[PDB]
């Protein structure tokens, strides 16, 4: 009712309030903590019994956001609502509805550390969307509108609601930007080896893969239950940084390079019980992303040991710390890069810093800000950034982001 | 919780099933609402005897002689002293299997492969403060061991009525000392300030530099606590150089070889062994990067970075890093070439995932807190970044515990 967090650096303590209003499982029990565990575990779809109260509660939160509960206003939406679930089984959102809803899902994520950006999220409703056509120019745009020369926008773009879990919408791409992975007969694997399934996927449905390091896979759009369809996005929508060091004349010589919009197009936006199953959205990048996760995991572009040789780092013993003195050194060559074309990005002590100012404004203003600290804190110099020492509470408010099957896994053919 | 529970390594797409969790017992403090993996810390007649009974089952069953032999003359033993003392005496053997599980069920701590392999050095005879100081002395010595550390516990008086707890004062067995400076900045470990300033209420008379060594303030059976100083020739110390940098010996830094930590609480068959202080040896990282870099500790990034000759003007230089991976370089090089115990945070981490694996083969499952486990520097490079981990409370264990001046009833 009244939950104390605690900045173990700082002292400063926090009372938090808004936990009461929280839903979902959060995978943990009394006895288990699951925090850790990446995602706790086609019918799915809601009754109407399951669904006005979603709604209503939905539909109460709004009304108290814009200042009118209780209003004639409130009092009629929720009359409206309630019928129109009653007689066609759903309902729709008022676009206003939509908006603070996608903007609500934002702030909601637990796992996010740059939502201090929240309420400057960009909406697209696409949902008079009815084809993979449609969905490829929909897309293209929100692209184009967030990349805007290297000076990136926030931006959600929102097809049709799921109805009976058969014509749902998908992107089958987890990112509108990714590079392709092929693996070889040898064991080797070309390009980005998270993704070779999906490449593999690309090349069944008629894509030619030029099979290069950085290949931006195609689109594979699922509009209305029908099966996906394959679209090039056009390269010039596509922009790209050529990682360079200020001090190390060779490191342009590895010829890495990488794409400047991040975009999660595999969640499913859930506003007032209705499931919105192709919601892309999209951001700018912390610097981390790319220099440890993307060029560092082991089953990712793995380059820490080329670039430790161009340095001529002892590599004999792990404890002369080879691999750390790489990877800074690397995380400095993407900064610098993105920062000398332009194109936005933020380092991880700016970001986190960023997020602790915005936690204690959610605390004061809110009541609380849920905070998934396994996933906040980034994944190098941890304890020097002030989320480490920054007790979190984690839970599950609505509207939220969700992780929703492959749709691979769950797409019946035709 | 279900009948199984599966975690996943992301890095490998190994999978281990826990059933382990089928006996944990305490809260963790999450509910299935809101999750706590995050927050640092979240007996009478018929409370104490099922503990004792749990537990002499666990260790009865630990031995292949399950409902066997002594087996329930040692539950009728049992038994029969709680009906006349209130309470009960851990047999040796007992004792030993109970602080060897105790560092087992530590869910933080990433050394456990090591778990069963400790010294347990039985002070349940104690009764004073001095005898408290030698005991120590001896556990000092012997854990040190010339460099080649080696993992002890010294286990006191349990507690009988809360009176008369036998309580070390410091956190750990060797610490440095922190000073307040007339101009509100600090001088030494900024951590030690208040306790630094008991120890001067008690009349220890400091010599005021970074790195003293801290007396030993011992509690036994409830009395007033009393100051003890160390002998020097016990305290392992280690001058931090840098296998490249001339300058960093200039930096003056040094740190202690022994870990110890003397403030916990070690529960085993519901008895409350409030003073126990266990020690193992290093990871570079405690040193290098809490000791050394924390805002609130040494803070010396600053100071390293500017003879690094670092642009320190935007966060983006990332000249905190920089700085930060070559100090842990100079520890790590200094502990080996003085030939002290000490290992790496790729090394830790790539032991306890032998260790992960090994206890769920054998025991079915391993708890643990991934917050803890994670290194804090250079995390997703190492390879406990990538595993999912389930955290759950079994017993033994060591507890947090009040700090005792907060609630000392001074004679
Ligand atoms: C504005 C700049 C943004 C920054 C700097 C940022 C930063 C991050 C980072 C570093 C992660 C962790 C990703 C990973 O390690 O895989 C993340 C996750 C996430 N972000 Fe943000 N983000 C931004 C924008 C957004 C926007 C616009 C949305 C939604 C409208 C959003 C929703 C999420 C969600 C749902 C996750 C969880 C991803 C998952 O569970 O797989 N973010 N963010
Ligand atoms: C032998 C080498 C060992 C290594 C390398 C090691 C490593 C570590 C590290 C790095 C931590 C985190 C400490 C912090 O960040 O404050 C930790 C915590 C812990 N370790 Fe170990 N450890 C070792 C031995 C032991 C022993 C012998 C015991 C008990 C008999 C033990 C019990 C614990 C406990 C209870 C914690 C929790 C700390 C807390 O709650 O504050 N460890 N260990
Ligand atoms: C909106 C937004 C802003 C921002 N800064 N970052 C993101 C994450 C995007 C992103 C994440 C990833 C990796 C995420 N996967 C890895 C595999 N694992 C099993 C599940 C999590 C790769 C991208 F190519 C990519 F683009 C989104
Ligand atoms: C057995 C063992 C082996 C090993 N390698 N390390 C340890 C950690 C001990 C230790 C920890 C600390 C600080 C840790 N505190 C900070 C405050 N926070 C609230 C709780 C944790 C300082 C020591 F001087 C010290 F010694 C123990
Ligand atoms: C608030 C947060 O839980 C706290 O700072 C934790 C984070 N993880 C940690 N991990 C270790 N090993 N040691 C610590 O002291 C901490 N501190
Ligand atoms: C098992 C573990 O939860 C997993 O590796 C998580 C850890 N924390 C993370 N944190 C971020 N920001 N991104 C990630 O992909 C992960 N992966
Ligand atoms: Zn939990």
């Amino acid at each position: 009712r009244f939950l104390k967090v605690k900045n173990w650096e700082t002292e400063v303590v926090l009372t938090d309030t808004l936990h009461l209003k929280s839903t979902l499982e959060t995978g943990c029990t009394e006895y288990i903590c699951m925090g850790s565990i990446m995602h706790p575990s086609p019918e799915d779809v809601a009754t109407k019994d399951q669904l006005f109260p979603l709604a209503k509660e939905f539909i109460d939160q709004y009304y108290s956001s814009i200042k009118r509960f209780g209003s004639k206003a409130h009092m009629e939406r929720l009359e409206e609502v309630n019928k129109e679930i009653d007689t066609t089984s759903t309902y729709q959102l008022k676009d206003t509805e939509l908006i603070y809803g996608a903007k609500h899902a934002w702030r909601n994520a637990s796992r996010c550390v740059g939502r201090i950006q929240w309420s400057k999220l960009q909406v697209f409703d696409a949902r008079d969307c009815t084809t993979a056509h449609g969905m490829f120019n929909y897309i293209c745009n929100h692209v184009k509108y967030a990349t805007n020369k290297g000076n990136l926008r926030s931006a959600i773009t929102i097809f049709p609601q799921r109805t009976d879990g058969k014509h749902d919408f998908r992107v089958w791409n987890s990112q509108l930007i990714r590079y392709a992975g092929y693996k070889q007969p040898d064991g080797s694997t070309l390009g980005d080896p998270a993704n070779v399934q999906f490449t593999e996927i690309c090349i069944q449905q008629g894509w030619k893969p030029p099979r290069g390091r950085f290949d931006v896979l195609p689109l594979l759009l699922q509009a209305n239950g029908n099966d996906p369809e394959l679209f090039q996005i056009p390269p010039e929508l596509v922009l790209e940084v050529p990682i360079r060091h200020p001090k190390f004349e060779w490191f342009k010589d590895l010829g890495l390079k990488w794409y400047g919009l991040p975009a999660v197009s595999n969640m499913l936006l859930e506003i007032g019980g209705l499931e919105f199953s192709a919601c892309p959205f999209s951001g700018w990048y912390m610097g981390t992303e790319i220099g440890v996760r993307d060029y560092c995991d082991n089953s990712r572009y793995n380059i820490l040991e080329e670039v430790a040789k161009k340095m001529n780092l002892d590599m004999r013993k792990t404890s002369s710390l080879w691999k750390d003195q790489a990877l800074v050194e690397i995380n400095i060559a993407v900064l610098y890069s993105f920062q000398s074309d332009k194109v936005t990005i933020v380092d991880h002590h700016s970001a986190t810093e960023s997020f602790i100012k915005h936690m204690e404004n959610e605390y004061r203003c809110r009541g609380g800000c849920p905070a998934d600290w396994v996933w906040i804190v980034p994944p190098m110099s941890g304890s020097i950034t002030p989320v480490f020492h920054q007790e979190m509470l984690n839970y599950r408010l609505t509207p939220s982001f969700e992780y929703q099957p492959d749709p691979w896994n769950t797409h019946v053919w035709k």
